[PDB]
Order: C-alpha cells, then structure tokens, then sequence
C-alpha cells in the first residue's frame, strides 16, 4: 500500500482533505456535554395524595400500582418508597442498552390502566411517569431584592411567563420549577362553621356548584327549522376568575334572611399550592428553574441560548427580580474542552520542538505536524458516525492516544531520515525501502493495540459505557494513525523531503550515548540470567503494588459548588429547620467571603427524603481565578464547613462536594436490601434490620459506615372513631372523615381561571386552628338533623409509633442498608460477608443487592475473561507478524516493565486506582509493546534477510531503533507533562491521567531498551 | 412488525373506550397483553404435608410467586390456576329479612367502615409562627 | 400458566423463570413444594 | 372571521330564592339547546 | 365541550403545547381551537 | 420551499468540491480537474 | 399451525340478521357439508 501512494501523492492529499472535511463537519455537528448516558435507563413514577402519612399512601396507591408493573421488557427491577408527605415514588430500573421512551410509554400504559382503582384524590392529583435522566444542566434562580412580593408570587410569575419561553430555547424543552404557582386559597375557621351551622363539606359542595363550566349548544343549530337564518353560540355561566369572586360565593340563606357568604364564614387569598418548600438565595426569597439537556444538544449552546433568553426577557421585568444561577457547570466543562485542546496542540508543537531537535530537517520535522491533525479529524469523524459525542471521557481517550499517534508518525520520517542518511539515496527510493522495513510491523501494532483496547468496550453495568468511551475512542485513533502512515506520511516524506553550534554538540552527545548504550547491551547479553532475577524482582514489585493500591471509581474534582444537608430530629418543624439554614448560610457568607459568592438553602427538601425536620444549601463559589491555593478549594473548604458545624448540636449539618457522577460514586460502596418475604410486618423487619447492623458493627475490620438508608419511626396522633357511638348521635362516617381530611390535610376542590390560566382551588383550615391536638376541639361536625356534635363526643385520641416513610423492593417491604468495604480490602468479600451475615436472620427474611452492589454481582467478572481473549488474540497476531510461536514471547514480556511505572506514579502522588489510571496503564503498556514490536521486528529481519548473528543483529536493531524511541518517549513526556502539575478547574481527572501516563512511560522506556534485546535473545537461544 | 408499537397504538385506542366501559369493568381492570396463545410452560405447587388446601396453595402462590413472576423478562402472560384471598361476605337473605336490611346497607357500611383515609398533619405547613412539633394524624384504616 | 411474550427468547424465558422459583423456594411454608407438570424447553434442548 | 355570540347570565341567589338548584338548571340548558348524550341502545345488533 | 375558543385555548391548548417540547426532530407545531370546544394541535416533525 | 432554495448553494459547492477531488485522485494532477471545472460554467449557462 | 388438511371458516352475519337467524345459517351449511364425506372431514362448529 504505501508504494502505491508514493507514486501518487496526489491521491494521498485527495485522502487526506477528505478525512479533515468528514472531521470538520463532525466537529461542526457533534453534541457536546459533560458525560454521556451511563446510568442504566429508569423511569420514575410520581404521585401526590396530599394529607395521607406513609402507610395510607402505601395501602392505597403503591400497592395498587406496583401489582399492575407487569409485562414490561428489560425491566432489572423496582423500588418505591410512600413518604408521610402523601407521596410515592417508585423507580423501575431497566437493562442498559433499551431506549428510555418505549419503557416509558409502556410503563405509562400500564399504568393508565390501574388509575380507576387509585383513590379519587390521587387521580385527581395526578400520576406522574418520567425518565429519570442525568441531563441536569443548569438552576436558573429568580430572587427579589426589592423585598416586596414573597416566594409564591415569584414562583407565579416564574411559571406563568419565563418557563414557556425557557422551554422554547434552541435546546433542550424539559424545565421543572422549585415552587408552586398560585392556588385559591379558602382558609376556614372553625368558629364562623360552628355559628352558622356549616361544614367544610358545605363549603366543599358550595364551591364546587358555584364555580363550573356547563354546555349550553346554541341557537339555530342542527337541525334548524325551515327558513332558518341566524347561528349564535350560546355561553353559559363561566368559571370565577377574581377573589372577590369567591368571596361572593354564597354558603346558605339563614332562617330571617341573612346572606352567608364565604367571606363571612372563611379568607379567600390568592396562595400556594404547597407550602412544604421553602426556597431560599442569601437569606431573602426565591424561586427556582432546573433545566435538562435534550438529547444531541449542545450543552454550550443550549446555556449561552438560555442565557441570552433570559436576558432578553430581563427589559419587562418587575421591580426587583434579578436572575441568579446558584447551579450551573457550563463553564466547567468549557474549560475543561479548552484545556484538553490546550493539550492537543501543545502535543503538535512538542513534536515539532524534537523532530528538529533530533533530526536537523525543516522539511522532515513538519511531515508529523499536518499528518496527527488528519488523524484527530479523522476520530472525530468516527465519532460522530459511531453516534458518541464530545465529552470528557472521549477527550481525555483523545489525549491519551495523542502519544501513539505521535509515535507513529515519528517512526516513520525517523526510519525514512535514518534510510537518507545511512544509505545515501534519494526520498523517493528511501522512503520506499523504509516502509519496506516498518509496514508489517506497522499493520501487526494496529492488530495487537486492537486486540488489547478493543475488549473493554464489552464491558457490562453502568462502568462499562465509560469504558466504551475510551476504547472506541482510542482504537478509531490508532486504526486511523496506521492508515495515515500507510497513506499519507509515504508521500509526503517522498515529495517534501530533500535528498542529502548547540546541534553539533547535540549530535556529538547523542551519538557517544548510543554508543554507550550499544555497549551496556552488548555487555549485559553475557551477563545474561542476572537481569531475568532483576525481571522477576520487578514482576513481583508490580504485583505487590496492584494488589496494594486503593481503588476507585472516577475523581471528585472541584466544580465549583458543593451542597450541605442539614437533618433535624424527627419531628421538627419548618421554622426550626430554617434557623439552622441561616446558621448556615450566615456562616457561609460571613466566614467564607473570599470564596462563597451564593448560597440556595432549600428548605424542607433533604437529601434522604422530602418532610419538614430537612433541607439542603447548596452554595456556589466565586471563579477558579478568584480562589488561589489549595486551601480555597472545595475539598478545602468543606472539610473547615464540617468542622464549624460540628457545634451546633440540634441538628446534624453535613457539608459536602458532589460526585463526579450524580448516578454513581462509592466505588467500595454497597447497597443492600433487606426484605421480608412472608407478611412478617414493619417492626420484625425492623428487629431483624438492627440485629443485622449490629452483627456488622460487630465487624470493624470489613465493613465501615454501615447505616440505614431510611427513617426511624416517630411519634403520630391516632384519632380513633367510635362507630356505635357516631351512629347514635346521627353523624356520618364520610362526613367525620371528610371534615377531618379537609381540615387537617387540606382538599383540592375545582379550578379557576385568573391571567388566562388554570389554576387550582384549596380548602383548608387556618393555620392557627389545625397546630396541637386540643385543636381538634375546635372541630364540630354537623349531626342528621341541625346539631353540631363535637369532635370529642365520638372521638378518643391516642400518641402511637409510626413509619414515616415505608420503602418496598420488587413489590416487597423493605429496608436499605448503605456499607462500604474496609479500606485496605475491595468490595467483592465485604459483599460476601454481608451475605454471610444476612443469612443468620429471622425466618422470612431474605437480602438483595440493589443500584451498583446489582451490576457488581452479575457483570463483576468481565475483565479477566476479555484480557484473556486479548491476550490469546495478541499472541495470535504477534505470531502471524514473526512466523513463530515463541517470539511473541520477548514482546509480551515488556508489560510489567510499562505497569510498575504507573503503579508507582500513582503510589507516590497518593493517586488511586480509577478508569483514568486504567486507560493511561493500558495506553503506556500499548506503547511499550509497539516499541518492543519494532525492535524484534528489525532484529529478526537482520538475521533473516542479512543472515546477521544473534548478537550482532540484535544490536544493530537497538542501534537503529534507539533514536525514535527517546525522540516519541520525550515529546509524549513534554506532552503530558502540564496534566501532572495542575491544580484547579478540573484538574483531578488531568492528575489522574498524566500522572500514571508519566510514570509508566518514563519507566517504560528506561527498561525496555534494555529488556527488549535479553529477552529476544533468551527466546531464541532457548528454543530453537 | 414489533410487537411493541402495536401494543401501545392498541392501548392508545382503548383509552378512548375506557370512559365507556362500565365502572365494574375498570375496577376489575382491563388488561393489554401481546403473547402467544399456548403456554410456554407450567409451573404448578403442591403441598405434601397434607394441610394446605387448594385455596391457601393458590392464595400462596398468587401473593408470594405470581408477581415477580410476572416481571420476569419474556413472560408475557400469567395465568393463575386458582385464585388468591379476598374477604368472602356470604350474606343470608332470612337474617337480612329479619332485621330489615339489604345488600346495599351491608355494601355501605362496608365502604363507610373499611376505609383508609388520609386525616392530615399536626402543624403542618404553613405552620404557626412559634410550633414546635409537627405529627402526622391517622384516623382509619383498612380491616386487616 | 406461563406464556412468552411475542419476540422473546423461550429458552433464556424458561431460566429466568427457574432462576426467580429458585430463589422463592427457601422462603416456602413447611411442605410446599414445586413440580413441573408442563414444558417445552427441555424437547428443545434434547433436539439440539 | 369573529361571531357575536349569546350570553345567559344566572343570577345564583336569585335561583337559590326561588327553590331551583343549579345543578338542573344546568341540565335543562344543556340538554334542551345542546344535545344531552343520556347512554347507549342496541339498534340491529350494533350499540348506538 | 361547551366552552368557546377562548375559554378552552387557556385552558386546554396552552398548557398541552407548553409541554409539547423537548420532543427531538420537530420542525413546527400549529394548533387550533374552535368554538364548539374541540382543539387539534398539529406537531410536524423533521422528514426522514 | 424555502428550505429548498437555502440549500441549492450548499449543495453545488459540495458537488463541485467531491468532483473536482475524484478527478484530481484518479488523474494524478491539480492542472487536469482545474482545467475541467472550467468547461462547467458553459453547461450551466445553457441549462439557465 | 393446525394439519396441513385442516381450515377454520369463519361465517360472519354481515346484515343486522342477529343471532338466530346466523345460527340457522350455520346449521344449513353444517348440514350441507356432511353430505360431502369425501372432500370434507369433521366439519364441527368451534363455539358453544
Ligand atoms: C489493511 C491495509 C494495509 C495493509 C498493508 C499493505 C498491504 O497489505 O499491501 C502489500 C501487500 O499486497 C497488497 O497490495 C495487499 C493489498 C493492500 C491494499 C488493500 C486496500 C504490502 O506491500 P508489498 O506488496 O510491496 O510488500 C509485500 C511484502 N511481502
Ligand atoms: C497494490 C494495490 O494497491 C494498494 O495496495 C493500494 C491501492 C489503494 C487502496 C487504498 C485506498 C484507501 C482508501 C481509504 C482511505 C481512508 C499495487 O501494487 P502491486 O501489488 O502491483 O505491487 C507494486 C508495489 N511495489
Ligand atoms: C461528510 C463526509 C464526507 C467526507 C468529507 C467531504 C468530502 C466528500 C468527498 C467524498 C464524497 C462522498 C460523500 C458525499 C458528500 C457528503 C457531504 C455533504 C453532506 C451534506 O449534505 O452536508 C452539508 C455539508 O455542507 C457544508 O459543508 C455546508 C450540509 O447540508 P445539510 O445540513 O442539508 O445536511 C444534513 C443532513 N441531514
Ligand atoms: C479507520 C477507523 C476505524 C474505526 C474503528 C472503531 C471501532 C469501534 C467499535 C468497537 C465496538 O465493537 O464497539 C461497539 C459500539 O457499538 C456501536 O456500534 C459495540 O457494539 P455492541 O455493544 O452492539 O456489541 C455487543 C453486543 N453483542
Ligand atoms: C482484517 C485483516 C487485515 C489484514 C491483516 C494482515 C494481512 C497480511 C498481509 C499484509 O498486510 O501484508 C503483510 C504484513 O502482514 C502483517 O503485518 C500481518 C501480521 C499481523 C497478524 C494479524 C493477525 C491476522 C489477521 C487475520 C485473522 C483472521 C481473521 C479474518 C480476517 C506484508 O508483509 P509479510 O507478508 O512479510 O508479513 C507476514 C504476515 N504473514
Ligand atoms: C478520492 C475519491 C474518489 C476515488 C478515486 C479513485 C482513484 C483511483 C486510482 C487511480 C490510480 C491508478 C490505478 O488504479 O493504479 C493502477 C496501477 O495498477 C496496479 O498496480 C494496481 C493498483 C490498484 C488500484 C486500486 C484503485 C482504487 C484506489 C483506491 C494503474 O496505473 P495507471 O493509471 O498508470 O494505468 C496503467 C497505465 N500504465
Ligand atoms: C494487488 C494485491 C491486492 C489484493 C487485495 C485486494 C483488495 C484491495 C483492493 C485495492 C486494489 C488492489
Ligand atoms: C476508492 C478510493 C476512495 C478514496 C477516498 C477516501
Ligand atoms: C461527518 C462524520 C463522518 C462521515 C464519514 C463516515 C465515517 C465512518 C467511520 C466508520
Ligand atoms: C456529523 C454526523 C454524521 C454521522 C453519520 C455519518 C455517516
Ligand atoms: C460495531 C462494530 C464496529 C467494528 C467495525 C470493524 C471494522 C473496522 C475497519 C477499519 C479498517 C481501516
């Protein structure tokens, strides 16, 4: 091949613009976002019974549904939890790989058919399915500095006009509001009911006849009357729109002829539907907007059009009302795009620094810095036809295999400029010659790098699609970087090049240091058998250091924001969780200036479950530009925030830095289920739930941090109807329980239109009425005839233990269990001794590994097997290369040499073992082996085709194959270089990479053109 | 073609028909399946101590191994070979005669004192200014 | 009764099937067992 | 192009005097000048 | 039924078409809403 | 239509490019498909 | 997929005839189709 496009340059060019224009159009039109889709698909159903606790909600709604979640495909399994809110959530997770929207529409249809047996207020409610997607892209937040209007008129006005414009951006159309527009708010009082004889089942029946829409037809329609001539539609009475309106609303006429209206009898304010959340921004009030990301949008496009938006919409605003972004990582990604590209070129001009440093050609230098741009293009064009997108796992594959690609295309002009120099010829017969030399060897690398990158693609679970990244990533690189120097590089050494004081001291230098270098290997192929203990010593050492290592699952890096949950005792109330968050937040913006520039304290929505004893302040920090040292840094910062908060004592205050994947983290981490499986109850599953934690915190040498995922119980005020003694007084149970319920829960009763918009209607008591249980006193319900018996005639009140959020699994009850492995122990064994430790439980009581701890235990075992295959298929295709079954041997021993450099790279710089350390290990043990490749290769030819000895053609081969080894082993040393020393915007995965990658390369090529030649030559003298 | 856009085109065209349907129907649940007509298998549970009936065998197998069954991928159809518990009210005409009641009556009482209904909070938002505990209230349940 | 749902898989259905029996079965009342009157799998692995 | 249209006002308080609930008056004017679908029949074996 | 198109556009157009977004390959949306209640809301997608 | 007429530019540069590639691939010179995209604006200019 | 003799006829009642009247033209052709033994077998109606 290349021969054929020596004597055709111009269709190598031809080739080449195409691949740059196929890679400029990708470039063009290729997503961007943080992290592709890793988590396996799930879909979230949602519903509201408002002023139901957890079991309520349970029996009569997460039951119900759950027993109807059968016939879906590829579902992996179902969780729910009914919180005492008056909640469900249930999340069906399904296989990896099936496309979100058919499970969505069939879990959907699915359930539309259990919506008749869901009580009337659930379906009144509504029952929410959606898919639970990581595309959270940014929490626009509208504040009011001005002070007049509160929280629910800023949420108002935030979903009446912002969100429909915000879902119309060149982007992404799926928004989601941190508050509730206005709602119809009738505040009863029990004294006004009690005087004038009413209920709220009298209010209820009153507002719902007096406000509705009725069809009325029209005049002159079909079928008219013979010589019928006008057709006019006729409207009827309307729905209310103002709160004057409302208040007009008559409950009853009295006995003299007095009108009761409901402004006598009850406030009619203009309110929120909910007031569980109270949103927060610097202490003054505000309301939120979380917005998604399509699917093949452009993260940076789709922030810079909202942006642009909102500041368009900025003009007709309010008084006050300044948009803030408390969460938004636009920029991080950005800056870590720009930093990669940063990486890429300064890789190009590294190349170009050695090439003339080494080789004294202008001409020769330059074939190397248009030929790796092709190839980038190239894998960017491969990208977008293999529909993947520009994130940081493909960008930081791209950095990696920047170092084979340099490595290439440094081989080549380097052989073609050896061939010039030694031979005496002109480029066109010299390059032909030296492709001669390099091409099988050149297609035998493409083979073997394929065998070793190809099979960690096919990894399962949700770690696998991160390492599909790096593999397509990489091994479209590397078969684009042969077909380049089999394409192109040919012909340009054959056109471009010319036939033939610091460079001659370089030159007088170098060629001593080859000369000693050629000695030390001659000597040391006498002292054989020494340097295969010392290789022995080293394999040994590797070992030791893998097995030592800590593991991992990605970087946490500063992002910029951190969040902090903040969980009173059960039991609390709202005001009391929000003078802690402004113990937080004044601390935030007192102690913490030079680095705090906001804080969002959502109150009442906690991180293990939404109430009222919860919340969660998430604060972000000023530019990476404005916080120098390490101490100005999240993890710097959140550990000080711990520390302060460890003070106050009436709550538990937890600072902390969020993953580098909201959908994963705790890579040592487990997740654990604790069912019952024979109707044991909620407080056997209990006992057997503490006597299983104790039985682990029995074991402090396995498993740390072992803790409930869940709620204790908590007190809750029984109210106990007495049936005989209701019935004798002549009340009913539908009219106790509906005034109870509308009282104390609250009752949406219809709609109304205000702004030409529907809104929903409350009834509810006033707050000072429904606050302690004597309260209930104030509650009289009307008898048959005209009486208002009260609540305590058939009533008696009790104080009882209650669940307040009750979690099944796979339609069973259940408790979550969250542990992490020991840390000088993985977290295969800590799962077998929680097995071992769960199977000493109370008859009816089995486990199951859910989330990540589900993925480990059935897809755990991939990566031996595949290495295997690659390691077989690599044999294969070595093999092939040198027409033997033992060479392959000398070129496969050149690993641990590239292992024990990362492995101690990332000792020394307290580095662990991640999927960025995994893919550098896998780039530099790839290098190595293509360097040990060559070298074998030009050995075997010498003996062959020269007839050279043993010794004497192994020298040579290492004489004419030192020079390009350092020439790529130094610019992929200066390449990376930068990433190792980087502290700031998005280093830790820069660190991660950079450092391993250094270590490994550095070792590398300091042992192998040393070990290459011993090994070649024990091969061949062994055997044979 | 797939069975899967057949599935949901059939069941967007019976949500229209479901308004229609009478509300026993419904409450018994109409149910879209795609499968095959023969049985891929079948699975049957037996009791050799002697003391579970057909009844509670049945009940057994519905409430414990029917459900995740029905989840499993590929099963596109159970059939139960019995039928699980339920509240069986057998109803004399000459003690209902005798006290002057109807099936309706007995219909009623049932519903009015077999409910699970949800009665609200104890200082729940938005609370007073000054509360201090915050209790859910529970007023009846399901019988059990 | 079981019956696979158009497009699937009747031998991978059938072990899944026997996988989700197997773990039921430690949970069982005293005497309760599981038979197998009725399959069309095994034919299938015999003829291949 | 825009229609005039007709438009009954029902004055509540003055039905409520009166003894007429608004639930029938809603159903009188609904079904005297607009159609009032009340169920279904069998007419030659097809429901209508 | 028995809302004019004003009282049913507010009510039932505007708030469908406000979540008739985020859906990938749509070219436009129209929609109208007459008198007689009835509402069609016509989303085209990208051909292909 | 509009779509249509915003996209005929697009479309004959990209033809043109592709072409004068081929022909400079197959005949081995820049002068040859130089030359030939000369000749394009006569047939062109009949068509129009 | 039934014997490679066998068919399944499906008489429907295409006018509003009804019940009796189809399932006297079922009959008929019952009747009819016995008095061929030696082209039809078993002619049997599949419903109660
Ligand atoms: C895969 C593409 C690259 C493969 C290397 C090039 C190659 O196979 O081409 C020549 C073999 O004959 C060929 O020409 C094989 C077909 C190569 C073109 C594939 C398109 C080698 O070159 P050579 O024939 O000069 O040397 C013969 C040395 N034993
Ligand atoms: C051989 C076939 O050509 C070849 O080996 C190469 C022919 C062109 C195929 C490569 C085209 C690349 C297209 C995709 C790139 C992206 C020609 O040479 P020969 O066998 O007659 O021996 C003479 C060589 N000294
Ligand atoms: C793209 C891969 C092909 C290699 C790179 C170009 C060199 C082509 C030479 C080989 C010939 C074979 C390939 C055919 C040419 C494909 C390029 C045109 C594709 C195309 O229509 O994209 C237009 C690019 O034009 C603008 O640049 C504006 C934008 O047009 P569009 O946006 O309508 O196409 C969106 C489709 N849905
Ligand atoms: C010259 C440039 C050549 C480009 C080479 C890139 C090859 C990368 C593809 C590697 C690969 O097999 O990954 C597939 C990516 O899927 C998407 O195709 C896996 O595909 P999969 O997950 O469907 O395979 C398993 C189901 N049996
Ligand atoms: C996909 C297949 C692409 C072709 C791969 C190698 C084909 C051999 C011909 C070739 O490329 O030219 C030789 C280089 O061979 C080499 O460099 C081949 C050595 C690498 C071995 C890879 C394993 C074999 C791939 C096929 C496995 C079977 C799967 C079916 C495609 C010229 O030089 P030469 O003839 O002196 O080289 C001794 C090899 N015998
Ligand atoms: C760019 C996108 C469009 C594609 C354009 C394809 C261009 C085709 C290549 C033309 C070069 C000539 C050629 O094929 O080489 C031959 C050499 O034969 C050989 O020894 C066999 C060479 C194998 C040719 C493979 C053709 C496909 C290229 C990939 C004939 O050479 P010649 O033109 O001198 O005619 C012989 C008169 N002496
Ligand atoms: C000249 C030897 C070619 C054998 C391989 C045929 C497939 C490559 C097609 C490109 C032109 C030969
Ligand atoms: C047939 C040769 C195609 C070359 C362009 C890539
Ligand atoms: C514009 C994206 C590249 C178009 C050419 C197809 C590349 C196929 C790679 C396999
Ligand atoms: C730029 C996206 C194109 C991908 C498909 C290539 C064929
Ligand atoms: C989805 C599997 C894709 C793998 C395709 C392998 C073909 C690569 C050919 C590259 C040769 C230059």
């Amino acid at each position: 091949m290349p021969n054929f496009f020596i004597d055709r340059p111009i269709f190598a060019w031809v080739i080449a613009i195409i691949i740059m224009l196929a890679g400029g159009l990708a470039i063009l039109k290729l997503p961007v976002a943080q992290y592709p889709t890793i988590a396996p698909p799930a879909v979230t159903i949602s519903a509201s019974y408002p002023g139901a606790d957890a079991k309520t909600v349970q029996d009569t709604v997460t039951q119900v549904i759950e027993q109807n979640m059968n016939g879906i495909d590829n579902l992996m399994y179902m969780s729910s939890n009914s919180d005492s809110t008056g909640t469900v959530q249930i999340t069906l997770t399904f296989e990896s790989g099936t496309d979100a929207d058919i499970a969505q529409v069939q879990v959907q249809n699915k359930l539309q058919l259990a919506m008749p047996l869901l009580p009337q207020e659930v379906q009144q409610q509504g029952v929410s399915v959606e898919k639970s997607s990581s595309s959270f892209l940014m929490v626009v937040g509208v504040i009011n500095t001005d002070g007049t209007m509160t929280q629910e008129d800023i949420s108002d006005y935030v979903a009446a006009n912002m969100k429909d414009a915000i879902s119309r951006t060149s982007g992404v159309g799926d928004v989601q509001l941190f508050g509730s527009q206005y709602a119809m708010r009738i505040w009863m009082n029990p004294n006004e009911l009690n005087k004038f004889q009413l209920t709220p089942v009298d209010v209820i029946t009153a507002i719902k006849a007096q406000n509705a829409q009725v069809a009325a037809g029209q005049l002159g329609g079909t079928p008219p009357v013979k010589g019928q001539q006008l057709n006019a539609s006729i409207i009827a009475q309307t729905r209310l729109t103002s709160t004057e309106e409302f208040g007009k609303i008559l409950l009853k006429v009295n006995q003299d002829g007095s009108r009761v209206l409901l402004r006598d009898v009850a406030k009619i304010e203009l309110g929120g539907e909910n007031y569980d959340i109270i949103a927060e921004f610097n202490g003054q009030p505000a309301s939120g907007l979380g917005i998604k990301l399509a699917t093949g949008a452009n993260a940076l496009d789709t922030a810079a059009a909202i942006r642009a938006e909102l500041a368009k919409m900025e003009p007709f605003f309010p008084s006050g009302l300044k948009i803030v972004y408390p969460y938004d990582t636009t920029p991080f990604v950005k800056i870590s795009i720009h930093e990669v590209v940063k990486t890429l070129v300064e890789a190009i001009i590294l190349v170009f620094l050695v090439m003339y440093l080494f080789l004294q050609n202008f001409r020769a230098t330059l074939i190397p810095t248009i030929a790796v741009p092709v190839v980038l293009l190239g894998t960017f064009a491969v990208l977008a036809a293999f529909g993947f997108s520009i994130n940081t796992l493909t960008m930081f594959g791209m950095v990696l295999a920047i170092g084979l690609l340099v490595d290439d295309a440094i081989v080549v002009v380097e052989n073609v400029e050896r061939v010039m120099a030694e031979e005496g010829l002109p480029p066109k017969e010299a390059t032909r010659k030296s492709m001669g030399q390099i091409q099988g060897a050149l297609v035998g690398i493409a083979m073997v790098l394929s065998a070793v990158f190809v099979p960690m693609a096919f990894f399962g679970g949700s770690t696998g699609a991160i390492y599909r990244q790096f593999s397509i990533t990489i091994v479209s690189a590397m078969a684009l970087s042969v077909l380049v120097a089999l394409i192109l590089t040919p012909a340009l050494c054959a056109t471009m090049l010319k036939p033939i004081g610091f460079f001659g001291w370089f030159n007088r230098m170098f060629e001593k240091s080859t000369h000693h270098y050629t000695d030390s290997v001659g000597g040391i192929l006498r002292s054989t058998g020494r340097y295969l203990v010392l290789y022995l010593i080293i394999v040994v050492g590797m070992a030791y250091l893998f097995v030592r290592l800590p593991s991992s699952f990605l970087p946490d890096e500063d992002q910029g924001v951190f969040m902090t949950m903040v969980q009173l005792p059960a039991g609390a109330t709202q005001e009391r969780t929000q003078k802690v968050l402004n113990e937080v937040t004044h601390y935030y913006l007192t102690k913490e200036k030079n680095n705090v520039e906001s804080v969002f304290a959502v109150n009442g929505f906690g991180f293990a479950g939404r109430g009222q004893n919860t919340g969660i302040a998430f604060v972000s920090l000023k530019d990476w530009a404005d916080r120098p040292g390490e101490e100005n840094k999240v993890e710097a910062i959140t550990m000080r925030a711990t520390r302060a908060f460890s003070q106050i004592k009436d709550a538990m205050v937890f600072a902390f830095n969020l993953p580098a994947i909201v959908e994963l983290g705790t890579a040592t981490g487990f997740d654990f289920e604790l069912i019952d499986q024979a109707g044991l109850g909620h407080e056997k599953l209990t006992q057997a739930r503490n006597q299983l934690l104790a039985e682990a915190a029995k074991h402090p040498d396995m498993l740390t941090s072992v803790r409930p995922n869940g709620l204790e119980d908590t007190p809750q005020f029984k109210i106990d109807i007495d049936q005989e003694k209701a019935q004798a007084l002549g009340v009913s149970i539908n009219d106790i329980n509906t005034t109870l319920g509308a009282a104390w829960g609250g009752s949406y009763v219809n709609d109304f239109i205000d702004r030409g918009r529907v809104k929903k209607v409350y009834v509810m008591s006033e707050a000072k009425y429904r606050m302690l249980p004597d309260d209930i006193g104030d509650w009289y319900v009307r008898a048959a005839d005209g009486q208002m018996v009260p609540f305590s005639a058939f009533s008696s009140s009790r104080w009882e233990y209650g669940s307040p959020r009750l979690e099944r699994y796979n339609g069973l009850p259940s408790m979550e269990i969250l542990g992490q492995a020991a840390p000088g122990k993985s977290t295969g064994e800590a799962m077998e001794l929680m097995e071992q430790l769960a199977s000493k439980l109370p008859t009816g009581v089995g486990y199951d590994w859910t989330g990540m701890s589900y993925q480990e235990r059935l897809s755990g075992n991939q990566a031996p097997s595949l290495y295997a295959i690659s390691l077989i298929v690599v044999f294969l295709c070595l093999a092939a290369l040198y027409e033997s079954w033992s060479i392959p041997f000398s070129v496969m021993l050149v690993v641990p040499l590239g292992v024990i450099g990362a492995l101690l790279a990332a000792t020394f710089r307290g580095l662990t073992n991640d999927v960025y350390f995994q893919v550098g290990l896998l780039t530099t043990i790839g290098l190595s082996a293509k360097n040990a490749i060559l070298i074998v290769e030009f050995a075997k030819d010498l003996m062959d085709k020269e007839g050279k000895g043993l010794i004497e053609a192994t020298l040579d081969a290492v004489r004419m194959r030192l020079r390009p080894i350092l020439m790529t082993s130094l610019a992929f040393i200066l390449g990376v270089m930068p990433l190792v020393i980087s502290t700031g915007a998005g280093s830790g995965a820069q660190n991660a990479v950079g450092t391993g990658v250094m270590g490994g390369m550095v070792t590398a090529t300091v042992l192998a053109i040393f070990f290459v030649p011993v090994f070649f030559v024990v091969v061949r003298r062994r055997f044979s």
